[PDB]
């Protein structure tokens, strides 16, 4: 999960990120019922990291701890391919401005690359981002049990098993407790804290505190929320698509109206990075239906920079995005719409409204609690129209109503898509 660049459409810029982060609560975090909470748990302090696994998490979560400072062991199965695939790393992400030299020379005093375990004795946090092999991961935590100091926070990233099952083998299963990084990592600021039925308030304060250490903003949340980035990625998209087939908006126009609102980048862009193949495989696994746009886009094998053309075109060298005039063919080839838009605030509205109202639709359907949705938004950096403190300003807005009213206003010209039927949550919340 979240492997494949999923909340880069999400991801604010610097400034925007650095202004709604300050709306979550995500820190005032409690367990379930009588568990525990940040007011009466103690956090152990993490001096020293181990990472198991040397896959992109694994490489991507020791970079995070060895740029904060702080001692990190990434245990592998392969310390000289390792060493390699994590040259491929630093040279791509320097290529994207995310790491630099002095960086990269930093990550190197406090990254230690091996295949023994014995090294791991004095290590206060313990992440596995092994295969997804149930006995395996159950092995390894019972074997590191036995070798690691009783204070030791074992952290699982897994994505397909049961979080409770792993524990299950532990003498001491109160101090497993699941983590999700966000790819890439050197960009999303976000990580789930994920608890177990007996997670302790010990393991969550020492999980958050060592996120915050190395500049990362923990949630803590009772199952991983993929489905919830999902869900609201595929509608905001879906609109960011109608702009070119209905309308006669070409990408780097749509990405510029994102980008000037505050998000880092634009959804064409973040498309291209993350291969719009990926797109393709859904519908080939639940065909269809292609939209005009992606139906013309897949013929041409057009998945963003692994086929140097894509939204954009990567011309050969250092990989450079720069507009394409064939993508503008496809879009002025395909009058239309009784929604109007007419500048760039209608644009916004477009694609952000009936996002909200997903978000409402996810918290009226027990997939995600309001407080958690909307701390994850703010730690994101895509902002809430609302807050604990009440309105917030939203773009050309605050509050609920002015979206609740366009949403309304837009299923009455357009009765059939989804998108714009109005959540009983969202009017409620209004
Ligand atoms: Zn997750």
């Amino acid at each position: 999960h979240h492997s494949t660049g999923e909340n880069l459409y999400f991801q604010g810029s610097e400034v925007r990120s650095y202004l709604m982060e300050a709306h979550s609560l995500a820190g005032q975090w409690s367990l379930p019922n009588d568990r525990g909470d940040h007011t009466n748990s103690e956090a152990y302090d993490v001096n020293s990291v181990a990472i198991i696994g040397g896959g992109t998490m694994g490489k991507a979560m020791a970079i995070c701890f060895g740029l904060a400072g702080i001692e990190t062991f990434l245990v592998v199965r392969n310390e000289q391919r390792c060493k390699q695939e994590l040259e491929v790393m630093y040279a791509r992400e320097k290529s994207f401005k995310r790491l630099n030299d002095k960086r990269i020379e930093k990550i190197n005093a406090n990254l230690k690359i091996t295949s023994d375990f014995h090294k791991l004795s004095n290590c206060d946090l313990i992440v596995e981002s092994v295969i997804e092999d149930m006995k395996l991961k159950k092995e390894l935590f019972a074997n590191l049990e036995n070798i690691c100091k009783s204070t030791c926070i074992f952290g699982t990233n897994t994505s397909s098993l049961d979080l409770n099952e792993i524990s299950s083998v532990l003498r001491d299963p109160s101090n497993l407790v699941g983590i999700h990084f966000f790819n890439p990592a050197n960009v999303i600021r976000l990580v789930e804290i994920i608890y177990g039925s007996h997670t302790s308030s010990q393991a969550i304060a020492t999980a958050f505190q060592a996120c915050e250490s190395i500049k990362k903003l923990p949630v803590l949340v009772g199952n991983c929320k993929s489905f919830v980035f999902n869900r609201l990625l595929h509608v905001y998209f879906d609109q960011s698509q109608k702009l070119m087939y209905e309308y006669g908006y070409l990408p780097h126009q749509i990405d510029k109206i994102i980008t000037n609102f505050g998000f880092l980048m634009g959804p064409m862009t973040v498309a291209d990075m993350n291969g719009f193949d990926v797109m393709e495989k859904l519908k080939k696994e639940n065909g269809l239906e292609p939209n005009p746009i992606e139906k013309e886009m897949w013929r041409l094998k057009r998945y963003g920079r692994k086929t140097n053309k894509g939204f954009y075109k990567y011309d050969d060298k250092t990989q450079r995005k720069e507009n394409d005039t064939e993508m503008e063919q496809i879009i002025r080839r395909v009058a239309k719409s009784n929604i109007q838009i007419i500048n760039d605030q209608d644009v916004i509205n477009f694609m952000l409204y009936p996002t909200v109202n997903e978000g409402y639709r996810c918290i009226e359907e027990g997939v995600i609690s309001n407080e958690s949705l909307i701390d994850i938004m703010f730690i994101l950096g895509f902002g809430w129209p609302i807050h604990s403190g009440g309105p917030m300003r939203f773009g050309k807005t605050e509050g609920l109503d002015k979206i609740a009213n366009m949403l309304v206003h837009w299923s009455s010209l357009e009765p059939k898509e989804s998108a714009y039927i109005v959540a009983d949550a969202l009017k409620t919340a209004n």
